[PDB]
């Protein structure tokens, strides 16, 4: 079944999911000076305030903390997007060491982890709709570096140790995702897809500049979490990242010079 160590890693996922190897596939490098200011894009538009998370749940290959996208409470809009995007989901993906685990690299340059708010254009209706269009999705990706501790996701911290083993789910609201959020909001963005099966070419990514700090406490509980279900040999969830894919015919502009 797909995961992430040698006999069923992004290595293999092409054989299933042939589109592994398409033409604007996610994680990319984001190379600096390669990447051009387009004076055309506007600020993005994030509006947290009415958020509902509900929520938290142990997939097996990432954590999820789920909101309520029946109406529009928590949508981005603006910068490249034409439209509402309603946010739907946003998770993790983290290394067994602090110089690893981002999907998407600066200049080759890794950091801890890689957080991604997950939002669906609210023309096509519902998330399985969007997922068949070209412009379905939108992700903002923000980077973790290991620095001081980030209060805003302690919460998030605290309530890990119930959602041990995949399949594992907890009531989680009230959690405001505003206070994941840097200080700027410069962003690159280019044409990709979900770093994870089924790899759906179906996002316009979002990748803000500037990284949040976390504590090493902080980052060490995600390290704690399993892959496995309960009952099985214990295999911790640990680099659940997709090395970068080659840029092919994309050119990555930047919101910002
Ligand atoms: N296996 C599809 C579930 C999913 C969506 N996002 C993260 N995980
Ligand atoms: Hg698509
Ligand atoms: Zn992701």
């Amino acid at each position: 079944h797909w995961g992430y160590g040698k006999h069923n890693g992004p290595e293999h996922w092409h054989k299933d999911f042939p589109i592994a190897k398409g033409e604007r596939q996610s994680p990319v490098d984001i190379d600096t000076h390669t990447a051009k200011y387009d004076p055309s894009l506007k600020p993005l538009s994030v509006s947290y305030d009415q958020a509902t998370s509900l929520r938290i749940l142990n997939n097996g290959h990432a954590f999820n903390v789920e909101f309520d996208d029946s109406q529009d409470k928590a949508v981005l809009k603006g910068g490249p997007l034409d439209g509402t995007y309603r946010l739907i989901q946003f998770h993790f993906h983290w290394g067994s060491l602090d110089g690893q685990g981002s999907e998407h690299t600066v200049d080759k340059k890794k950091y801890a982890a890689e957080l991604h708010l997950v939002h669906w254009n609210t023309k096509y209706g519902d998330f399985g709709k969007a997922v068949q269009q070209p412009d379905g999705l939108a992700v903002l990706g923000i980077f973790l570096k290991v620095g001081s501790a980030k209060p805003g996701l302690q919460k998030v911290v605290d309530v890990l140790d119930s959602i041990k083993t995949k399949g594992k789910s907890a009531d989680f609201t009230n959690f405001d995702p505003r206070g994941l959020l840097p200080e700027s909001l410069d962003y690159w963005t280019y044409p990709g897809s979900l770093t994870t099966p089924p790899l759906l070419e179906c996002v316009t990514w979002i990748v803000l500049k500037e990284p949040i700090s976390v504590s090493s406490e902080q980052v060490l509980k995600f390290r704690k979490l399993n892959f496995n279900g309960e009952g099985e040999p214990e295999e911790l969830m640990v680099d659940n990242w997709r090395p970068a894919q080659p840029l092919k015919n994309r050119q990555i502009k930047a919101s910002f010079k």
